């Protein structure tokens, strides 16, 4: 696996503890901003996700993870990175600063072999667990894992338009509380809405998910847009999709298609429920995307309203380590 | 005036506080949960909308509001409430539990003329100020006004409806947490999402406003419908509505058609703005629904995302005492 | 183990998920107010403690869990509960409604040999793992667990009791919310302030804790005091302890103090810390109390300001189940 | 009054929101991180003092707030600001970063008469309007107007220490969220527990608060100290006061010296108050400190806890307009 990780933040320490859990390895870690005894104690204590149950200590300059050694770099520039010291191969981007193939390519300076941007890229090529793998081949040196909506938002595009194909839809994604909201009213200049206390509002919002399914399922490209809705809740957010079918069709037909997909070809990608859940039941789910079955409403045999859930960052942390498995699978054969 | 309210809950109280500013005149109250010396701490301070300013005290067993003496009664039964003896004609009933012409009629023992149910019923005509006042007639006893979301709605569907003709259209409610809901996990058996804690998730529910704008604009019956999400903020909600119109138009043809709208037919109904607000903004606002063109996103000439503000609880109080007047000039005409 | 629980409520399902980890035997459940396919609801999906990973069915009337057949009673009378038939001797009366003596002896009358009310009780003996189980005696039929407050402070006095002497000392516990509160401005005419909107307020409060720790530990009875806070937090509270002691000592040999303690006789019962750790690094914690090294202050050698954890229901449940371990133990003997 | 403001944030912003009223004089403003009409958006609206009432706009690079005029300025360094030009002389310092005498004469380049700063300054005289103003004479330049939680305490603590001695005492706040929290858990290198998600925890956190009013009330200097607990409320805070008395006293003498200090020397500065209050009811309130009267308790003669109230952004505003027309008023005398 010779995992590397630039960039220990939300994602980058989720990608960490998922990599544990899934046996994939970490070989090498690198932020410039956090310091080392910093670093254990942010790996250790999560709010949201809870205690991570292992041991965890500083030694000899490196972290030490249930005994694994994670060497650690304190570079500002990824062309100065010694990944090839720690023996890092596949490279997760996760500092959300060198998310173009142009800024991404300065880790091969180092000497790594591929980057995965765990974020979405203007034009490294993007990918969804479960959607698009097809078109990933082993030349391509740097690619993206999209966005957290998308990988929710994607497979359930995918299932509804390949059994009734749609026309047209627009998106709304309640979302969780991020970290680039403001506990008080503070200034954002780059999104005024955004900068409004995050506690006490509904902050309308935007999102790319949208656009970006349109290049993940090149067939829905321009035929889907949305928004957000930021709420004061900690974690876990949902896909309100509203579309326009081009078959008729009941809303068990759409059942049946989420639930065998869920059971087949999707499966571990796409959950599905008929449960009387709330946000809160999905903390810590492994899933991109769970179809909530109760909470669709069908108005006429083309226009529905489907609803899904997804854990922010920890279904797709678990989704940056499948894609890294993936790659190099195709990398090596 | 002569308006008498049974039920001092949220809608109740506030009623009350509105009519205190609109002029209006309440004569008596009656609710068996609470006290006289209760009300008058319940009335004065509000978490939401703030310390009442003026003199509220208890005299004579009855409360004493800026000089105005309101008769208070403590009936547990409908046609126990002696209206007659305060002089109660126009019944406000917001106790959430006679919303039927039968059951709310048990006022007319106590010598009440008409009742007002400040929730939907399911026989009572229902309005919603603005959109189809002109149906009320003199000889209707029990009249309802809708929901709180049903007003938000009907403004908003009637602009679109009359200008590009709504084929159909899907509503989601992003909707603040109501008297109902539970702090913390705790039975409702017939809602079971309904009883998960409230302060933590989003929790999907259900919503008959879309429907009821079916009953108030005759059109649109069967060609809207919806759901929604409740989710941890105290007051203040937003109307997500994805609708399919008939004729082409542009983003800014609906934008004209609405700021339109705020300024002549619908003025002090349905606002209209263009800045970048958030959910606190409109805490204490007057308008039944206020449109946020920044806000809404079109995908095609005829299928468009709308959005629109309104104060849950504040805004359909207004409303209350404004079918009020236009009943009472009915009336007495 | 053999034992029952009467009243499957926050504490009732707690105690069951804590019983199948720590091994005990529930044989048997009553509540007359939850239907039983909603029972398997309620005890699968926690919004706090999260998804009951096993399985969970209802078979045959009776509840299913991990295999385990649970008999599920609906006698709204605990004379009329068939707990011999059920084979269950120890009673965990988790209602809130049997807390004395008299009304919990109803339990024998269906066959049960003890009953351990788990909650404060005016006359049955009170009991604190770690801090008075000496006193237990086989004959007594009735016990109580205290509440989840004074599970925490107990364990504390005791140690600063024991060794420097607690002159006098006044508490106040910052505490999560609670599910006898409102979400938003309601009627609570026991408690005013604590019907005011709980996702909004501070709310001053009550506690019976100080008092419970002087029949705990009778050489502090008289010597205690305290109130507390509602805050807006799911789960967790802190208790923030000032004691005026009667040796001098320097705040050093108190975490001394505590962290022999935790290492040794109250181990599992009272954690130490030193860590930066907040509210939501206990969710799920099984100690009764956890001190936070860093979070305390002195001002003099015998003033001292100290602050403990403890996750509400959660480490309360699983010192039920020890309680009633200690006293099978004790019975048998 | 020709004032000025350097740090249009929460202060900056409702210290000229508070001028509008107390009728005092702002000419100039001085913001780089906010440009021009994004300040009018973030005095317009505001999540928790709801959307100004009045008329703000742009014109001629200038803010025009009801008629009034205010020149405004971006430097990004306190030398640079031409204060002169606008002809503000007394400057209300509130960026919060140049607190030390040295750093704030700064503005004197800029022909500064006078300079306050809005946060306790490390070597700048404190002041606590109503305990200390009658040691501010002429000739001092620059003054510090102490913290939001010092201006709580200090009232109270004068009260109690002149009426019964204050042997000793231990503080403890439990404050609303502040805009150096995180809104999730984030980087916060200098206070670790302060970089955890501020909706979802308790955090623990420290305060000078107390050790500060041994500097405006010197004999109680060293008898003082304490520490905060950071809450997810928006705004409002509350002072815990557990003091050992130096003089035998029953509770109705400390209601009795409280309710007399804020009729006569504390009046508009120290509030009293009986009622079942909670933090919402505080939101707007313009004294410094609100003695929540039924919160109190006593264990001894000498010992007994405290209850104190503050709206830690409002109070304090109005303190900062105060603390400028008493220095105005012996400055021109
Ligand atoms: N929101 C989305 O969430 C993603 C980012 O999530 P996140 O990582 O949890 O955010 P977060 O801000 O928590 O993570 C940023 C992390 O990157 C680190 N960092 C910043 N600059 C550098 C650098 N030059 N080299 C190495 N590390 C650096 C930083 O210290 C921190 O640990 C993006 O894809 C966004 O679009
Ligand atoms: N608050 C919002 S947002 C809103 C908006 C639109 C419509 N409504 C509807 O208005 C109704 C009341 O809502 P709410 O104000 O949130 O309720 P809330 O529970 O706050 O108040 C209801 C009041 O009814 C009183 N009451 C109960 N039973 C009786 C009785 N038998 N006789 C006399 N009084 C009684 C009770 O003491 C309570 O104060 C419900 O049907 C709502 O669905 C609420
Ligand atoms: N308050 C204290 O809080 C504790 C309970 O907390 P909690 O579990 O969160 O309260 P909660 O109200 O959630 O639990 C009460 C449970 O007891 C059930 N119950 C009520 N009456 C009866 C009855 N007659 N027979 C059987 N079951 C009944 C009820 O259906 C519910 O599941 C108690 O120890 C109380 O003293
Ligand atoms: N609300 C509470 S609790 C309270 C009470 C009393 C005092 N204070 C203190 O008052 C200070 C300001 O607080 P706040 O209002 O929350 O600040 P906040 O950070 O919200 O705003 C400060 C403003 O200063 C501006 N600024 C930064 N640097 C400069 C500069 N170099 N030149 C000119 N302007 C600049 C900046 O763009 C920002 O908008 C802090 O030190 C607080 O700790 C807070």
């Amino acid at each position: 696996s010779k995992i590397g990780i630039n960039g220990f933040g939300r994602i980058g320490r989720l990608v960490l503890r998922t990599a544990l859990e899934m046996g994939a390895q970490v070989v090498a870690v690198n932020d410039p901003f956090i310091a080392l005894e910093y670093m254990v104690y942010m790996f250790k204590y999560d709010s949201t996700h809870g205690m991570f149950k292992g041991e965890v200590k500083v030694e000899d300059g490196a972290l030490v993870v249930d005994g694994k050694k994670i060497t650690v770099f304190n570079e500002m520039k990824p062309e100065n990175i010694p990944w090839s010291k720690a023996g890092a191969e596949y490279i997760v981007e996760s500092t959300g600063v060198f998310t173009t193939i142009e800024k991404a390519s300065a880790h091969f300076k180092g000497g790594a072999k591929k980057v995965i941007i765990s974020a979405p890229s203007a034009d490294a090529p993007m990918f969804v667990c479960g959607v698009n793998l097809e078109k990933y081949s082993k030349d391509m040196k740097v690619v993206s894992n999209a966005s957290c909506t998308t990988n929710c938002l994607a497979p359930v595009a995918k299932v509804l338009h390949e059994n009734f194909e749609i026309v047209e839809g627009l998106m709304t994604t309640v979302h969780a509380v991020t970290a680039t909201q403001k506990t008080v009213d503070g200034p954002s200049a780059k999104d005024w809405r955004g900068g409004r206390g995050a506690a006490q509002n509904i902050i309308p919002s935007s999102t790319g998910a949208a656009k970006a399914v349109g290049k993940v399922i090149p067939e829905l490209d321009g035929k889907l847009t949305g928004m957000a809705f930021r709420v004061p809740t900690p974690n876990v957010s949902v896909v309100d999709l509203t579309v326009r079918l081009g078959k008729e069709c009941s809303y068990d037909d759409i059942k049946a298609a989420m639930k065998t997909a869920s059971e087949g070809p999707l499966q571990g990608v796409l959950g599905y429920t008929e449960d009387d859940v709330v946000s809160c039941d999905f903390t810590g789910d492994n899933r991109s995307s769970i179809f909530d079955a109760k909470a669709g409403i069908q108005l006429s045999k083309t226009f529905v309203k489907v609803v899904s859930w997804y854990d922010n960052e920890f279904g797709y942390s678990q989704r940056v380590i499948d894609l890294i498995k993936h790659m190099q699978k195709v990398d090596s054969a």
